[PDB]
């Protein structure tokens, strides 16, 4: 059984604005999800010190990224703390934060879509260069589900059916045609190395099966 | 009443570098401050969009800048998740270990001690313009403390009996002689336009006299 939502009116607003505004410095999309990973894993980690059983569902904390040129396709996978079904629908898609119109009014006050990150919204830039994205997710508290969406004002939940993660969240792009640099390798190192935070995890880089 | 603690050996470490490497781009601590606030309202506002109820010890997601020229201290609160006990004693030290020890590394290989809070510790640049810091914090699950420290490799907990905060975290800094320049209206406004100009939560500078 899958799930149909409309985006909140400021999220679908938000959204328009990133697939539409002409803005050529698009590969902060990974930095950005790799902040999110970097927060998720912190939150597991962190629960982890006072309840070390809540790493049982694995106690790896890391980040892979995978191309798939067959596919067409950038993963990005953590093991961090993972959303229950209640966070993946809150957290990402019906509810408005503060810091989507305070993000959007900023930018009317002279700044950079590349700051999206201090508004705390700054997944959404995955649609700087994806035409769909899927989100797998696994939290200990439930079950592991499937968020989608290719824009357009809706997203759809599910229960995933695919291989179980353990624990944690992988973020799928669907890649636009022209822009398949994403998924050469020589690329993806140059942005990651240009990452300004220190990541506290390994990040290890997959090499495709040509 | 008062309870002392030693620091990580390695934080300790991180907290001499800072008071005694000769460095005058001093006001990046602000900068670092701004930072923490905002990633603690970044917390409990993610977490009461889920659960509602964590904003009822209070709604307003702010930051405050508070001079004091008479007490020589300034001032930065916040109202974001807050921290409990064992927060200020242990488990925040924990997971910066990696980025302190990561940090003073990065140092040796001649990075810049600006660089201090893309390592996660920028907390401790306020030790650039502070003989002592005094931290209040309050969490929605424990009771308000007053953690404390003017380095020399040590700091206190206490139960905190002054102002009750509600939630949120309050940084005092008591400023070096040398240092007053912080509590001017002009300097903190240029500062907060040159390196915090777009945070996602309001600030609000307090005036004096
Ligand atoms: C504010 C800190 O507290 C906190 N608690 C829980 C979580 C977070 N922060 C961050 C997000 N998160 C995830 O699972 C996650 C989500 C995304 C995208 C948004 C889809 C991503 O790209 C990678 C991820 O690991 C869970
Ligand atoms: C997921 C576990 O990691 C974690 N959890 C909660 C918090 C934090 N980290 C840091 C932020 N925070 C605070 O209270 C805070 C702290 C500081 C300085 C460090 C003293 C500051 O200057 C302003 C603040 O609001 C809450």
């Amino acid at each position: 059984e899958v799930e149909t939502f409309a985006f909140q009116a400021e999220i679908a607003q938000l959204m328009s604005l990133i697939i539409n505004t002409f803005y050529s410095n698009k590969e902060i999309f990974l930095r950005e999800l790799i902040s999110n990973s970097s927060d998720a894993l912190d939150k597991i980690r962190y629960e982890s010190l006072t309840d070390p059983s809540k790493l049982d569902s694995g106690k790896e904390l890391h980040i892979n990224l995978i191309p798939n040129k067959q596919d067409r396709t950038l993963t990005i996978v953590d093991t961090g703390i993972g959303m229950t079904k209640a966070d993946l629908i809150n957290n990402l898609g019906t509810i408005a934060k503060s810091g989507t119109k305070a993000f959007m009014e900023a930018l009317q006050a002279g700044v950079d879509i590349s700051m999206i990150g201090q508004f705390g919204v700054g997944f959404y830039s995955a649609y700087l260069v994806a035409e769909k994205v899927t989100v797998i997710t696994k939290h200990n508290d439930d079950e592991q589900y499937a968020w989608e969406s290719s824009a357009g004002g809706s997203f759809t939940v599910r229960t995933d059916t695919g291989e179980p993660m353990g624990r944690g969240t992988k973020v799928i792009l669907h890649l636009k045609e022209d822009q398949t640099e994403y998924l050469e390798e020589r690329r993806i190192k140059e942005i990651v190395k240009k990452h300004s935070q220190f990541i506290g995890y390994p990040i290890t880089l997959f090499v495709e099966k040509k």
